[PDB]
């Protein structure tokens, strides 16, 4: 029984302090990690020992058994590592303790610090030879076995016992930080300067989502967290940061599921005289030798139907396909969608068609979430055997984005999708200062009808535009989602330490 | 003049060219070369030396206009912090494109445009591009202020872009800070340690002694904090095995604001599996003298402490620093002795009567650590103004998380750093007994059950570091756009 576990191990720690030994040491002095000690000894002969070569190590026992009165052994581990433990009473100190007391405190989950010496057992694995083992601190409860931890939510509120338990979880992790470290690279090699802007603001604008509010005590002010990078940012192109980014939590306030986190790592950059072009470039370029980086290959596996399904083959070769939104929702529905798009009939038309094929309503029904919603049920899952663009939105889509040089109502902007999840987000920047306040002016119409995500005027940004802003490109990149495909999840919150959880 | 009409002046010119058929915001310039590009490769050219042959696309921003008569334009073009003259010379203009003075009597301070030309020097020898065509790319449609505009004002924060395009020291403070993250990132990865991002909001804002913004989601109907500090649950990972981490990131504390604090701000926090105190003395000279080092070729750089309009003083990184134990320091910079409790009512009265000595500020609520700490602040820590320097061993009653003092009662195993009277790291032993934890976060607290290892973990602030290594006086300098009183 835990509970009881629980209780003779916090006895046995008060009882250790009363007899006047610490269960607690301020410090042991490690000579070697266990990898340096795999790495240094792997190359011993079976039954070698080297008894001169006295090592101190620590980690975490793991495995507890016993042959015997005078032979104990455990798994050591450290760093994602494992070594065995072979206590023999003869090598033992005997001036430190007796050996069965000694050794018949250990408890599975225990760290410890051991004098020994290194070499490999007669089956031939790997061990330390300690003359000495010293507890450094207990692990009071029972740790499961791998079966506890399975099919659980124990994983996301003790995210520790994840990466002790289960190998996959270190390792997804290490993929997370790779794939962040080797985007911060790939910018900074091509020149552009990494900022920081507020998270907390008067506004929160560049995306369309319901924000977080919170206030400040002292100056009696409610403040926005914020849901994008991409306002600030512009103004520092403005500023003369002619290649700027941000790598940083962004909040959005909204629903919870397997691909929504409420607060979430998002990369963008702003890059002045790029266009729609350069960007879809860049993306290639970068999705490519990102999964090469990673995999020494373009192609990977992904179960998009969970482990229990076949899996499937992702192509990052590029180039990527790029689908016309408005085009294709006009082919595969076998409508015409009449411009302006959030007139009264394209609406109608819209919901025409959303209710003949049985699809849920938007909430607010306004023409750029109806497009949405066509795009999410006809488009988004065109292909899953290769990342794709969704390119060429329309205005009242994409109210930061510049209009098409030749295209009317539409704009120059690019989503890319994997398996049907949007992980980039891209466009040629609309850069006239009066065409922006017009895009502002007809979200505020679209929120009077109660749209809680069209994001609100920002009065300093508009006047940022108005001392110049060069013609720029700029993207966003969803680095969660990215992290998803490349270790083989299906949940947001499995590259996610600690997702948002109710309290237990 | 008149700023207004200034500004209805080119709205209307905006509106005039579109009129005429021209785009005054095109889509795309495809430039051949950047402008410190330009002045690398052409540097070396000689006294009026042209290179006709040569043309190149180049962008930039018009940040002065003068002319010799009409068939001569100078200009200044500015892009990425460097600067170059702009020679358009009627003799070179394309006329196939259009009308000469049409095109260079319409150009204003602010504009970026896109060049075609050739480079060269002039007679005097100043390095220029010699356009044969001159486009509009995007106007600026107010007057740009002088530097005297910006001096004393709150411009610089609130309109940030002007302070970029105007002040080239701003773009410079603001290299250094990711020059310096940069660096301390790199220290940590090269020495196994593995970055993590943990949440920004929680149930509980745990990890320091501060206010925190309270914040609300809709969907779960949860309060939620933001984070104060990204301590615990970066013990946490070191309780998974992740024995090297850490985290550069933003954290909030909903208090004053002022010259040396904004609402948000940047930490670093590191946690080193056993590692103990003396490790974190070690890597905190090793870390400081070698950050210095690497941005000034020197040990020793100057602090304007009292303003730009006072005398400088040198601030020398050479390790080590000297330490300082607070209680001991207060007790022979004062003479009393502070007898253990020190949440003692004997003890917090003397600490409360030696404040009303000295006519300092007496804290609200005046508690032991409040006391013990405004004590530190009018005693200690302006001890040292030449050099860094460590305040060591505080009182546990200060300290709940830092791990007793294995040789002194009622201390702790911990370090804070002070440049100029300002704390800019703070490290301890970390206390990892969990029976002990509670009686000084209930997923903590369940975590320390499972075994932490001994442990050292230490935190910078990495704005207050900016500010000394750019020599600035007030947080406000080395943040883009730091939190202000609305307008
Ligand atoms: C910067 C964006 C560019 C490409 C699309 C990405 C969208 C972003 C949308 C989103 C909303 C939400 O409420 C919670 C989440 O976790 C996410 C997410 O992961 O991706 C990120
Ligand atoms: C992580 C900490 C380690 C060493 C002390 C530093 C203190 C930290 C205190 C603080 C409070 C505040 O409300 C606003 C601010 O900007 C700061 C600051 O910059 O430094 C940072
Ligand atoms: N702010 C965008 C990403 C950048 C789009 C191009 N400026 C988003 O939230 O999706
Ligand atoms: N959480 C501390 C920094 C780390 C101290 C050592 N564990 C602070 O906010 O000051």
């Amino acid at each position: 029984d835990p509970r009881l576990y629980f209780e003779n191990r916090s006895k046995f720690i008060q009882d250790q302090k009363d007899k006047g030994i610490n269960p607690y040491p301020h410090k042991f002095e490690r000579t070697i990690s266990i990898p340096e000690f795999i790495e240094k000894y792997k190359d011993l002969g079976n039954g070698e020992h080297l008894e001169d070569t006295i090592l101190n190590i620590t980690g975490r026992i793991m495995r507890v058994s016993a042959s015997g009165q005078k032979l104990r052994f455990f798994d050591l581990v450290g760093d994602g590592e494992k070594i065995q433990v072979l206590a023999n009473y003869s090598f033992h100190n005997h001036e430190k303790g007796n050996f069965a007391e000694c050794y018949d405190k250990i408890r599975r989950g225990d760290i410890v610090g051991i004098v020994g010496f290194p070499g490999k057992s007669k089956k031939g694995e790997l061990s330390i030879f300690p003359k000495e083992t010293i507890l450094l601190s207990a692990c009071l409860h029972m740790l499961p076995m791998k079966y506890g931890l399975k099919d659980t939510e124990i994983r996301y509120r003790q995210r520790y016992l994840d990466l002790l338990i289960n190998e996959s979880s270190r390792h997804t992790f290490v993929t997370r930080t790779k794939i962040i470290n080797f985007l911060r690279n790939f910018l900074n090699e091509r020149g552009f300067f990494e900022v920081e802007t507020p998270m907390m603001n008067l506004i929160a604008g560049g995306a369309n989502a319901r924000p977080f509010i919170t206030h400040h005590n002292d100056l009696d002010l409610d403040l926005y967290l914020r849901i994008a990078t991409e306002l600030p940012l512009k103004m520092l192109i403005v500023g003369g940061i002619d290649k700027v980014y941000e790598i940083g939590k962004v909040f959005r306030n909204e629903g919870i599921d397997n691909t929504h986190n409420p607060e979430f790592t998002s990369c963008e950059f702003y890059w002045a005289y790029a266009d729609y072009n350069d960007l879809i470039k860049w993306s290639e370029d970068f999705f490519s030798q990102l999964v090469y980086h990673l995999f020494g290959t373009y192609k990977i596996s992904y179960n998009k139907d969970g482990p229990e399904n076949q899996p499937i083959e992702i192509d990052f070769t590029p180039p990527y396909p790029k689908v016309s939104i408005v085009e294709e929702i006009e082919k595969v529905t076998n409508t015409i969608l009449e411009q302006p798009f959030d007139s009264n009939e394209t609406i109608e038309k819209m919901i025409n068609i959303i209710k003949e094929h049985k699809i849920e309503l938007p909430n607010p029904p306004t023409a750029a979430k109806l497009l949405d919603q066509l795009a999410s049920h006809f488009i988004e899952n065109k292909y899953n055997d290769k990342p794709f663009f969704i390119v060429e939105h329309p205005q009242i889509m994409s109210p930061l984005a510049k209009y098409h040089r030749t295209k009317p109502g539409l704009t120059e902007r690019l989503e890319m999708f994997i398996c049907g999840k949007e992980v980039l987000n891209a466009y040629t920047e609309l850069n006239d200062p009066f065409k922006q306040k017009e895009c502002f002016k007809l979200q505020q119409k679209d929120r009077e009808k109660g749209d809680t995500e069209a994001a609100q005027l920002d009065s300093a940004f508009c006047t940022s535009l108005e001392y110049g802003l060069p013609p720029t490109g700029g993207l966003g990149l969803g680095i969660d989602r990215i992290t998803m495909f490349l270790t083989n999840k299906n949940s947001i919150k499995d590259v996610i330490l600690f997702p948002t959880m109710r309290p237990a």
